[PDB]
């Protein structure tokens, strides 16, 4: 976890959200697939409410695109200052912010409601009230008196848990921890890597717990969830780039019962 102190956001983003992986043009790529999972899931309109929290946002927003048109109060979080600062930059349209425009576009394309992407971003920025520090290893991961209206009506988290946890049980506790933030009857949309064990981000070389679809399911159940959907994307050769050793990406829609 002290490895995360050398974590370089610009190199993360570059490694994982710029082309090839960041070229949204081929619909068989991983970005289109993630974006579509979120989109489909919300267009069901069974995931709805007033507040929502992004767990381990790091320096990224795509995970909230389709989401943001359904929850008026959206809280973002990450363990690192540097990331909370990089999010700041895009939220406030400051100089040198990252360019998500491609992602916004495709969310708009995928949702098919004829929305322009500036309207979409405009809505996201507007609905993101706060960026908060977070440690999922803590049993109240946000702290005590957090500005975050609890309990949240829903949780979103991508590539965090399995990437902050040294092992399967550790991963499992973290899940219990965040689940604490989620109002009962509420919804969790979880996206992560499958059987990934390391991934780079500049100088920082991070270790990952290689989980599996079955492990992830059991884990969601153990933590008190009803699994409404679990889907798997197998990484194609040409998206294997040596910034990691990820084999697939998984997406899960789970309802706390
Ligand atoms: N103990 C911890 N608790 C919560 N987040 C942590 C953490 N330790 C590291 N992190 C954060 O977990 C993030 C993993 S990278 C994930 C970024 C983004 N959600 C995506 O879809 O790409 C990093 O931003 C990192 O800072
Ligand atoms: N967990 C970090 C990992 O390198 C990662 C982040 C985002 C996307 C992807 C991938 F493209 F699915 F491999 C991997």
């Amino acid at each position: 976890a002290s490895a995360y102190q050398r974590f370089e956001p610009r190199a993360y983003l570059r490694n994982n959200y710029a082309p090839p992986r960041g070229d949204l043009c081929n619909p068989n790529g991983v970005g289109p697939w993630k974006l579509r999972c979120l989109a489909q899931t919300f267009a069901t309109g069974e995931v709805s409410g007033r507040t929502l929290i992004d767990i381990g946002s790091g320096p990224t927003v795509y995970q909230l695109l389709s989401a943001c048109s359904h929850f008026e109060d959206i809280t973002m979080t990450d363990f690192l200052e540097v990331n909370r600062q990089e999010l700041g930059r895009w939220l406030q349209e400051e100089p040198g912010a990252f360019n998500w425009s491609m992602y916004s576009q495709h969310a708009c394309l995928i949702e098919g409601k004829g929305e322009c992407w500036q309207d979409k971003e405009r809505q996201l920025r507007a609905r993101v009230k706060r960026v908060l520090p977070i440690d999922v290893h803590q049993p109240q991961p946000l702290g005590a008196g957090s500005p975050a209206p609890l309990p949240a009506d829903a949780l979103v988290s991508a590539f965090c848990l399995e990437a902050v946890s040294p092992d399967l049980a550790s991963f499992q506790r973290a899940l219990d921890h965040i689940t604490t933030l989620l109002r009962p009857g509420g919804h969790l949309l979880l996206i992560g890597a499958l059987e990934e064990s390391w991934y780079l981000a500049g100088e920082a070389r991070l270790t990952v717990v290689p989980v599996s679809e079955e492990e992830v399911r059991e884990a969601l159940v153990r933590s008190g969830y009803k699994v409404r959907d679990l889907r798997t994307y197998i990484m194609p050769a040409h998206l294997q780039t040596g910034v990691d050793d990820v084999k697939g990406v998984f997406f899960a829609w789970a309802q706390k019962v």
